């Protein structure tokens, strides 16, 4: 199986472990500091980290890691320009969790700068969808990503909630649908989805109970191991 | 009971509820970064991360941890200059994970200016002797900890290892015993004794199956709860 967006600096051997048995053998770690950083250098360890070190502690346990690269919201650094250029550098395998929270300026510019980038390099994101306004922060999302007219094949909305699952479906964007709630099932009823956990620090193992919960069998195929398709693997 | 050295960067919300739950509501997560850093204000937001969110995550579980702060010998960035002056301003509760590794004149100076500044702060410090050369490291490090005139109550040698507890022995400091074996009970043959655990990135309770196998009972008390008295608490 497999399991996009599990933040992995917030999980144990153990909690690991735990996917290795269960199904959940492949998962995309995203990169994310749980503090806003001080220095925009900082990240870049943060991603030196997230790429030569946890993709071993992830292997070691049993489970194939694909890291996701990029600069959370909650976490913008001041010169976050310093940030974009180690990016620009660098090979990647995806963009991971990047976004609006507050709507604010700054994240435009952040979050614009980054998706902006992601199209001369043609590299996957992991967009996030807010858990307060997640009906009016998607929209402007949904509307940065509109006028850079990036490609429906590049971007996945995540966190796709109960009730915006139609507004992101008027796109051709990939839906990201989070367990953490189970009832997310039905909403099969069409099939640009994908189950993650999003088991970040604070259980962890969503991405199989509700992805199996699908009577519908067979076709589930394209729900668990259909992000694999999205990160070219 | 008590634990000190124990890496909470690398533990889960799963892992940390265990401890709750078995006696371990007391920790003390020291400062570790499992790459060396490019830039030394990495060390700085790994710090702000460690004392600003740690903290919280681990009491959020059902436990009191006690940062510390500090530069490990395996990820001494550029300038450590600079991440003794931060340093040297904010308060600090101790000093956690410093140390020699390949007796590197490197090491000795970050090591040496941080027992240094310890000094003018009388601030606790958790020195670590190396898995490789636990004899040949451990005198170097007794040796420069010997010439400070570093007050015998500001310093814990650490993973004392059997053949090596009569060198520490030899002098005044106290004695950290990480249980990681488990024949280390028989090592209370005397009383500067403090059981870890040192629960890392990769199980997690050493710190109290070791720390009651001792049918010496009661007088145990000062080998779990004995690490309250050496980081003032
Ligand atoms: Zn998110
Ligand atoms: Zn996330
Ligand atoms: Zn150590
Ligand atoms: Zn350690």
């Amino acid at each position: 199986y497999f399991d996009s967006h599990l933040h992995s600096e917030g999980l144990g051997f153990s909690e690991l472990v735990k996917l290795k048995e269960n199904g959940i053998k492949e998962v995309c770690s995203l990169a994310f500091f749980p503090v806003k950083p001080k220095y925009p250098q900082t990240m870049i360890d943060v991603f030196r980290k997230l790429t030569e070190f946890e993709p071993l502690r992830c292997e070691a346990a049993g489970v194939k890691m694909h890291p996701a690269v990029g600069i959370h919201p909650r976490c913008i650094p001041p010169d976050y320009e310093f940030v974009l250029g180690y990016l620009e550098e660098g090979e990647w395998v995806a963009f991971g969790e990047i976004g609006l929270e507050l709507v604010t300026d700054e994240e435009i510019e952040v979050l614009k700068s980054q998706l902006e980038l992601a199209k001369r390099m043609d590299v996957p994101c992991i967009i996030h969808t807010p858990r307060g306004n997640k009906l009016k922060a998607t929209r402007k999302t949904l509307e940065i990503l509109e006028s850079l007219d990036f490609p429906a094949d590049l971007a996945v909305i995540d966190h796709v909630n109960f009730e915006t699952l139609d507004m992101v479906l008027e796109t051709e964007y990939w839906i990201g649908l989070t367990v953490q709630d189970a009832a997310r099932i039905v909403a099969e009823h069409g099939e640009r989805f994908m189950l993650n956990s999003d088991a970040g620090y604070r259980v962890a193992e969503a991405a199989v109970k509700i992805e199996e919960a699908v009577g519908r069998e067979e076709m589930e195929k394209v729900a668990r191991e259909n992000a694999r398709k999205f990160l070219r693997v």
